[PDB]
């Protein structure tokens, strides 16, 4: 029986491709979908980290919706420690990135009847009034509700909706005043103190960045974070703002715009153009838009990204049941397989590794489903479809990407080796979806850390100094990749590999391509 | 902004098709995807049943792995009661089908401490002895465990694994005896009473059809069940026996073989050949085979069925979060939408409706998503694909089917209207996957109940009597469809529908198509 | 308006592509299709010949159906003269090929009324007892007939047709004898003396090669011909015999099997495999088979050759008008251009250049058309189709030929440069149908000559001695192609080009690929 789901790879049609999927067809050793683990209490310890680093973790995410700089600084400190506990061997040394997950702008309610531990009960078809009179700031009750969003009137209109405490409570504006609104509880419940407000369908004035956001980004630039996951991105203008805050010191830091509402969606094109990657925040998204429409947003966002060659991340509730159990639901395993299939660059674990009882087991599972799904894609058709979208482009590095990938399918290469410092060269390739692993060999650490954002890229860091001669230095870097691949089980000695490099030092892109056999 | 993803519909490529999905493209009222519910404690009532018939229920499934014959019989009458409570308006009456889900070759444990209630905390690395000594049948405690599988000893070998309670509890065979097995608790949790045992990687010599099965089978016959779900089918053979046991009185009962294990998958082909339909048994399948490979099975089978034009049901853990929470995950919404997109004729809810606290909420959800996804399919390419797959057949009914579908895509018909008694003429169309709802008008209740099994068919029963003149009889059922369609919200006065009928009485199939406008 | 028919090349569909052809979309300087000219009286002069090379000729063909060796050897000498007349300038030198075209085995009649100039009248419904009696050998009268085809009885059954005078007289064999054939004249004419016969649909016994053919071959061998167009090939065994003859001395001689009949067509695949290439001899073909059907074979013959990677030549009457007019008919323009579209590697001129009044006017026309049709092809589609059909191949060289071809479309390279001594590495790329010219740089003459046989290949001979240092010898050779391209007007300074070279001497194939700019 044929491995790596090859026989399906020859289907002339999509139905036939499906029809040939065989569970007896072994996947390969290598996994291309990156895994982004949320770090916290259950995964914060160093030792835990080493293991998680061992299970398949590639990116440590830091959620700044909480914790103090001191906390994070510590978390961050362990990662690095764990991470580096392996550099002793440049071969078995796997880099790990670091993400700053911005808390961002919010809308909150006042104090209920003065207490912070109080509740009011809101019933269906009830008249609840919302005001901006600073007085009620601590006197919110069931007839009067006070907000912390000055412009709430300008942005909403008659008949719009408000969602208190995260979707739970909903209200329809049945009267529009200048500093108050008159809502009708529609789908009510229990209301508490300082709960989140959502205005689906609206065009929120709210600044790109919160005051807290700022000390958080600064703190990231200081901590040398590889990237930033930016909240509630609504337009391109918003992206420029974080871009500004990062300043010149963190111009290298990647900005991953997070899609959280109607706007982000309806203006996705302008956001993609300005972002460095994109995030499908299924979670917050699911609150702002109807849950049945989430899958729409997720596929469109992914296609669009795939099509444009910008990494896209699928997040939240992937393996949820697993925070408390050792095994995921059938829907969970299917959520994961499909994400990849949709073409996600990388998938993520929130609660699962942050709070959960089975963080390792959660990593391993994602590691597992991904490989299986990665082999069940339809390379031949995706590739064409992809190429046709980029026909308008005659870039040279693209041309080398395309030709390199085609060759990789033709002769069944075991891998694709790429020497690069920026990473663009490898990014270009990944963008084309080889089926085999793209082993990128860089001397720039950061470059190796941010490479994970791409599908297929397995970054290898070269610690050796620059040789006198390009040929030799080029041949050294290559051997490195070959040793690493041989040890990690990606390939044997008779395998065929595709190699991309620069003809001469300082060439511009890998403009050279050879078919070389594993020594 | 367009409706029904008609914009994504014109895409030339899949990727482009995805790139254009739009959260603002409103779906149609109609839901082609069968929704099958598992009746039990939470939804057994009548008032609840009616409520669930209004919400979306099409098929009630009686899980025969439990309860006494007199319990089901009751559940069954309530189903019928509810169903018929709306038979006043031939128009506003929706048929509901009935299924008998078999027990087959299941393995169960004994009583934990004679109580059916009592749980017991299994611990990691502990020792647990499995015996076959019936003294233990009710003394199942944390140190001794009893199974109902006599030859378990002769099929299992050392090192092997044993999975209790939906693969949650994992035990390793550390020692083999003649009546017992020494196992080590490789993965612990709380061991309840009368729980499911899976022996992955073992040859269970249990017969497909067992004595109890037979009663059950015969019982269903008695009850006038529309179809049966044969549990644990592994070979074409197993599917015959059920047929036999079912004999002449139950010839029209439709048999849905359930793919629940490795062998079942392997001999999928022969099994499919002998089956009226098929169900993807996620739960058991996910334990029998690796969790990671399940989604490969789900696609192959659906592909394969779809190709063959045989109903396929996707089942298990689709909406689990909802047994206890009013809201499904983000991963759940996926599953479902993805099952619809994969090409499954019906989706199912087991516990979400049997014990769950939000049984009615579960259905509306599956319904909500189903319409959305439905419009998110890529008709054109699917149509093309389906056609090529069935190239060797020159059948006039297929031929008739293909044209009507093709004509509906083109004029954007609101609905296809079919007149059949056997079901065939409508089954052949649903197989071509029109976008629009297939209103099938029968005079045969059963043909109408089992229609539910098909994607797009919205059965409608003609109570009126056979008019003497053909023309009038035809014109008669067409008006019923019209009214019904008109009454449901599918079409309006200026709408355009496509009508499939017999030229003359005894035509054999629908051999006359007509593009007619809604009156 | 875009050049090279590039708007049309972006069409997603064939209908769109056709719809997008622009009379104002200028072709390129370079012609891809080889032009085969048949040398005779009208162009046997060194002067005319020099003008022909300038004009476009790539291969000179010598029809051995005629002349003596004396003649030919001389015609040959003149071609070699003219060719070398340009050798002064290595950048202007253009290799020319010499092909030997075999008379091939035939069927003749006897004398008519003893007198060689005697012409009898055949009429319809008559009776013609053809005999093998040497008696009649010189007195073939309107009643009796004599043939050289001894086994004609063995080979012809009842009802079978027999053609006399290049199909002018059709005779039906109404009663077979042991050595006579009683035929009733179906379509009668003027039976002349010494006419060639044709046995449509017959399994001719005749020898692969005639006694003459043998002399001719050994001669061809002594004259250093480059390829032999073998006539009347019906099975693989025939090709096999021809090789036997050429022997060891003429091993590097390519053999182009000419498909002149029902059988050869029928057993097409066995011949293709045994041959180095194929020729669609429409002349003979449309005699042996019905004209209405010729196009079918040409399309099939060619579709099949392209699939496999074997040069294919389309012949006879493409521009016959031009024998006596300086301008071809609207119908000949289509023929030439369609053949080009069908995918012919080479195009051919016979009496148009061998006896016509407008020889040069004819080549010129072939060249104008080919450049234009060549732009009109749908490379993206073609490329995909070709790749699919080779899918069962995991050849290192094809892979390389494939990535290259693809990169070429991607960045719109102005050419592909290939360094080769066998010519294989070039053949491979050519098979894949790039849009830009394939400049092949060899140091081997036969290679360079033989290469014209292939589409896209534009052979350049490297006269400069081998360098000691690999890189230098390569770069030298690369420069040459560069200079030449710039000179012939293929590309400028800005232009990109793809270079295929061997990593190391004795690499076996061009395993190195690069995107380089014209200096
Ligand atoms: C990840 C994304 O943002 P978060 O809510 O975690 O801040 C989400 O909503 O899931
Ligand atoms: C539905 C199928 O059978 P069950 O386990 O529900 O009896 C399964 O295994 O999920
Ligand atoms: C051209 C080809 O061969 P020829 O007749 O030139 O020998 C033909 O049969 O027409
Ligand atoms: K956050
Ligand atoms: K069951
Ligand atoms: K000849
Ligand atoms: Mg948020
Ligand atoms: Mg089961
Ligand atoms: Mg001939």
């Amino acid at each position: 029986i044929q491995t790596q789901q090859l026989h399906a790879a020859m289907a002339d049609t999509f139905l036939e491709h499906m029809c040939r999927l065989d569970i007896d067809s072994a996947p390969i050793t290598a996994r291309n979908t990156g895994i982004i683990c949320t770090i916290g209490p259950a995964s914060r310890s160093v030792e835990t980290l080493k293991e998680m680093i061992k299970s398949g973790m590639n990116v440590a995410r830091m959620n700044f919706s909480h914790g103090t700089h001191e906390y994070h600084a510590e978390t961050i400190k362990n990662v690095r420690t764990a991470t580096e506990s392996f550099a002793s061997d440049p071969i078995l040394y796997r880099p790990v990135a670091v993400a700053l997950d911005t808390k961002g702008p919010e809308i909150r309610t006042g104090l209920i009847k003065g207490s912070g531990t109080a509740e009011v009960e809101l019933k269906k078809g009830a008249t609840l009034k919302i005001t901006l009179d600073n007085a009620y700031m601590e006197k919110c009750d069931e007839n009067i509700l006070w907000l912390d969003y000055k412009n709430i009137c300008k942005v909403v209109d008659v008949g719009s909706k408000v969602y208190v405490d995260d979707g739970l409570i909903s209200l329809q504006v049945k009267q529009k005043g200048p500093d108050f609104l008159v809502t009708e509880v529609e789908n009510g419940g229990f209301l508490g103190s300082k709960k989140g407000v959502n205005l689906p369908g609206a065009a929120v004035d709210l600044p790109a960045v919160s005051e807290k956001d700022i000390q958080d980004l600064k703190f990231g630039v200081e901590q040398d974070v590889d990237m930033v996951f930016a909240s509630f991105i609504r337009k391109a203008a918003d992206v420029h703002e974080v871009r500004k805050i990062l300043g010149e010191k963190g111009k290298n830091i990647k900005i991953i715009s997070k899609i959280e509402n109607h706007e982000g969606v309806r203006r996705f094109d302008e956001i993609l153009e300005a972002s460095d990657g994109i995030m499908v925040a299924r979670g917050d998204l699911g609150i702002e838009i109807p849950a049945e429409k989430v899958f729409l947003a997720q596929k469109m966002i992914i296609g669009r990204c795939n099509r444009a060659g910008k990494p896209v991340i699928c997040a939240t509730q992937m393996l949820e049941s697993m925070i408390k159990k050792p095994r995921p639901t059938r829907a969970e395993g299917s959520d994961v397989a499909n994400a990849v299939l949709d073409g996600a660059d990388c998938i993520m674990l929130s609660g699962e590794t942050a709070k959960g009882d089975y963080p390792l087991e959660a990593v391993r599972m994602q590691h597992l489903i991904a490989r299986e799904a990665e082999a069940a894609m339809f390379h031949r058709k995706l590739f064409e479809e992809l190429a046709r979208s980029s026909s308008h482009s005659t870039d040279l590095m693209e041309a080398m990407a395309m030709g390199s990938v085609e060759a990789s399918y033709k002769c069944l290469a075991a891998a694709l080796i790429v020497l690069t410092e920026s990473g663009r060269s490898a990014h270009q390739v990944a963008r084309y979806r080889p089926r085999a692993p793209i082993i990128a060999v860089t001397r720039n650490h950061q470059t190796a850390r941010q490479a994970h954002l791409y599908r297929g890229i397995f970054p290898v860091v070269c610690k050796d100094p620059v040789q006198e001669a390009w040929a030799e230095d080029v041949d050294l870097r290559v051997n490195l990749a070959m040793n690493v691949g041989k040890a990690r089980g990606f390939f044997k000695k008779g395998d065929v590999v595709i190699v991309l490099t620069g003809w001469r030092p300082g060439s511009g892109f890998t403009n050279t391509m050879r078919v070389v056999p594993v020594p």
